[PDB]
């Protein structure tokens, strides 16, 4: 096959993507060894669904797992009656998700389980896939003539030919694995045929962070989680927290081999130590550096000019309310809280009005990084940690380092009951989630 592995693509046909997927334990070969994972569509990652605005998506999920499951259409501004975080599909049963892709939408999204208390083991075991909303902006020459690839960043650990079980420390920290994979492959080689690459990036890991840097090159950020930026933004590195997406242009500068690496990053994971005075918690410190892929440039590379503009970001109406959501931790109990409470599916925590804009101040009073995710209602990050955000784009996950406050502009879209939660999914399962009702 092609030197660079990527998930198989299923495209809408005539305005309709109608597809039956099964969530099933699947024997397969991965990173050179046989293992049984939990997959959608018999593959890890699951198939990439490629659609365009106004398409109808009709996805029937058949649950062939021994436990109940559901889907979260991560990042899609669709009704929470469809993207239903409280629905349960029992083993052996099926459910059809049907929605229309919104007209003003573009980017890389993804799908994965969201059954409270079971997310971390199901996601860790392999249940995820990407969804791409293609845009008319893809036709501008500076993008159309680039070589496009999806990079699904997701780690794994195997024990006895199956995903490794969660330990108590895994529930506290979020589980990371030793196999640090791209598109389910171990350190693949991308032999570029064009000098400009357009890379769609997805962090589909439970908890691992990717401090991305390409040797000898900057990256040009062109999209965040849920839409394009207004113009390309040059960065020397790009941190992708769990659940986040980005799109970058790479302008290969000379012939050669260049490593794409996940550089050392300390997200605050904790270990234990006994030095003669009772066991005490001690920081794990930064992650070890990882090579994600080998990028081979073509001969005599002459990259395309960058696009001068992408998509204007909407001018939002003045907000009508400010909310303050404080994140805290009880590490030794592996319990995690929002405004001092754990999730209760019967309890509505916030009540807002559709078509108004809110300011959300999310404050991390813990010591770990927490990537905060809101379903249904994409937001504009105004500032994090006292620093203004350097671009305007739609996001749906925002990473908070210890002590940091993020200020978000949240337009409320579809009416109904939805959730917000930490996207270290172990923390969600262990309580760090709340309920928003929009009326
Ligand atoms: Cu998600
Ligand atoms: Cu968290
Ligand atoms: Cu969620």
């Amino acid at each position: 096959g092609p030197s660079f592995p990527e998930p198989k693509v299923v495209r809408s046909q005539g305005g309709l993507l109608s597809l039956k997927l099964s969530a099933t334990p699947t024997p397969l070969a991965i990173a050179g060894q046989r293992a049984t994972l939990l997959t959608y569509g018999g593959s890890f990652p699951g198939p990439t669904l490629r659609v365009r605005p106004r398409d109808t998506v009709r996805l029937t999920l058949e649950n062939r797992l021994p436990e109940p499951t559901n889907l979260h259409w991560h990042g899609l501004p669709i009704s929470p009656k469809v993207d239903d975080p409280f629905l349960e599909i029992p083993p052996g049963e099926s459910w059809t998700y049907e929605f229309t892709v919104p007209k003003e939408l573009a980017g890389t999204f993804w799908y994965h389980p969201h059954l409270h208390g079971r997310v971390a083991p199901q996601l860790f075991a392999g249940l995820l896939g990407a969804l791409v909303v293609e845009s008319s902006l893809d036709a501008i020459p500076e993008l159309r003539e680039a070589e496009e690839h999806l990079l699904v960043l997701k780690d794994l650990a195997l024990q006895g030919g199956r995903p490794a079980p969660h330990t108590p420390m895994d529930w506290m920290n979020g589980k990371e694995g030793d196999l640090v994979l791209v598109n389910g492959a171990l350190r693949p080689t991308l032999v570029a045929q064009k000098a400009t690459l357009r890379l769609r990036l997805l962090n589909a890991s439970n908890a691992r962070y990717y401090r991305l840097a390409l040797q000898d090159h900057p990256l040009y950020l062109i999209a965040a989680d849920g839409g394009f930026l207004e113009e390309p933004l040059e960065v020397s590195e790009l941190l992708l927290a769990p659940g986040e997406r980005a799109e970058v242009l790479v302008r290969l500068r000379k012939e050669g081999r260049f490593l794409l690496q996940a550089l050392p990053y300390d997200r605050g994971a904790m270990g234990m130590m006994d030095m003669g005075g009772m066991a005490h918690a001690m920081p794990q410190g930064p992650s070890r550096p990882e090579t994600l892929l080998y990028l081979i440039a073509p001969k005599n590379p002459k990259p395309l000019p960058l696009p001068k503009a992408l998509s204007p970001f909407p001018t939002l109406p003045a907000p009508v309310v400010t909310r303050r959501l404080v994140l805290t931790e009880d590490m030794m109990a592996a319990r995690f809280f929002i405004n001092g409470q754990v999730f209760d599916h019967r309890r509505v925590d916030l009540k807002g009005q559709a078509q108004t804009v809110e300011v959300w101040e999310v404050e991390n009073q813990g010591d770990m990084d927490h990537p905060f995710h809101l379903h249904v209602h994409p937001f504009q990050v105004l500032s994090v940690g006292g620093r203004p955000f350097p671009y305007r784009a739609w996001k749906d996950v925002v990473n908070l380092k210890a002590g940091e406050v993020a200020r978000l502009l949240v337009p409320l879209r579809e009416k109904g009951r939805t959730v917000f939660h930490c996207h270290i999914v172990e923390h969600e399962d262990r309580g760090m989630m709340g309920v928003l009702e929009v009326g």
